[PDB]
């Protein structure tokens, strides 16, 4: 599991042999599927790295309507925004499978950067990347229509969690039909038809909390 | 000049007798109104701090339509994202006034960070905060009604540019009709209907490029 940790935004760029010498006394946590690790708006000082399982990053309207910002998995950090720009959690963080993680608090995190200055530019790198992704997600809402947007999401899910079957990519995305619409940021029926059409043409084939992508090249053409 | 450069964000962590050191190294520049500093897509080795003027950071749709990510004024840093996660600019940076600014580049920047790790700690704060704002705008798009957004937007312009002018607020945003629209991520058509509604509910008034705000509460209610 040290192997999964070493793939972090933090542990990337700290001498790999020395990554052993530091991974010791962190608090390692467990969560059942469905656990609110923390809620949007509340204070918090902990940052987590996912050892195993997937966490969904949610945003909730006063109205009661839900929205998913991104899905995190093995090796992804979450809960760092309220640390770096001190303030409240910018969103809810909810487990999607059972989840093994490892957390560290604000001060523990201070030791780390002081002793291993390299971390900061990787941390900078993660937020910058996330900015880029979010910038895109945002423009997609102003500009891209639903099936176009579903295409992007499956594709993004696939670069992040996809495995190979041969020519085709497996995407065990551990999601419900409503969470997928929630990532896409549009109606549930509408996301399902967009998905049905793509299945129709054997571009994708749906199976449980999972999708198999046959024809990524056309898929990527519905994106745009 | 140097006290606007002191409130930059990069610099909120260095000795008073150091900002001067880092200020020499910097390269003064004077862009005219309607100048493109760089454009979404170009390579980027260079980051900017606006001494004065305002600049719009923008993204263009395939349809030729354009959403404005933010407006930037004295002390603001921009073009940092291609330093931390090297790649193209995610967005264009175009003046909406004459501008005098100050630039520094990837190697200059990296040298400073090895010299003074505090700079890292500060750009994380800046990035995280940028990411916090964007989650709010993004979610405004799924969750918040169309003039509902024009509220939060005017006030935010205010928070950042608002001058108390006889019990009211003086915001010289320097945005044309369309430019305000693009911040809200909408068509002039439905935006200028919030021009007219706030014109005969008398909370503002279109004076020059500027705008004078006389309300506050029937906005923080009108937004939330
Ligand atoms: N736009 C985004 N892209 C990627 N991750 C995000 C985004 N918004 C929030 N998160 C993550 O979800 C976390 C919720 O808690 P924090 O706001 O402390 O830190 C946040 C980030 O780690
Ligand atoms: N969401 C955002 N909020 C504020 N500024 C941004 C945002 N997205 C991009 N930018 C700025 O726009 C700049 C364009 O050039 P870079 O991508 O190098 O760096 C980018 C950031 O400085």
């Amino acid at each position: 599991m040290d192997e999964i940790l070493a793939r972090a935004g933090i542990f990337q760029g700290v001498e790999p042999s020395a990554i052993a010498a530091l991974t010791k006394q962190l608090q390692p946590v467990d969560f059942p599927r469905g656990h609110t690790v923390f809620a949007e708006g509340e204070p918090g000082d902990r940052l987590y790295i996912i050892i195993s399982g997937k966490v969904k990053i949610g945003r909730r309207a006063p109205d009661g309507r839900e929205n998913l910002l991104t899905i995190m998995g093995p090796s992804d950090m979450f809960g760092e925004l309220s640390i770096f720009d001190p303030g409240p959690r910018t969103s809810s963080a909810t487990t999607i499978t059972e989840v093994r993680a490892v957390s560290m608090d604000r001060d523990a995190l201070r030791s780390w950067i002081a002793d291993r200055p390299e971390i900061s530019e990787q941390l900078l790198r993660v937020l910058a990347r996330r900015l880029r992704r979010t910038n895109n997600n945002l423009a997609d809402l102003i500009f891209t229509d639903v099936p176009g947007r579903v295409a992007k999401q499956l594709l993004q899910l696939a670069q992040r969690f996809g495995t190979q079957e041969g020519g085709a990519l497996r995407v065990t995305h551990d999601l419900t039909q409503e969470e997928i619409a929630q990532l896409v940021g549009a109606s549930r029926e509408t996301v399902n038809k967009a998905l049905a059409d793509f299945a129709h043409r054997g571009w994708i084939r749906l199976e449980g909390k999972s999708v198999l992508i046959s024809d990524s090249e056309r898929l990527a053409r519905r994106a745009r």
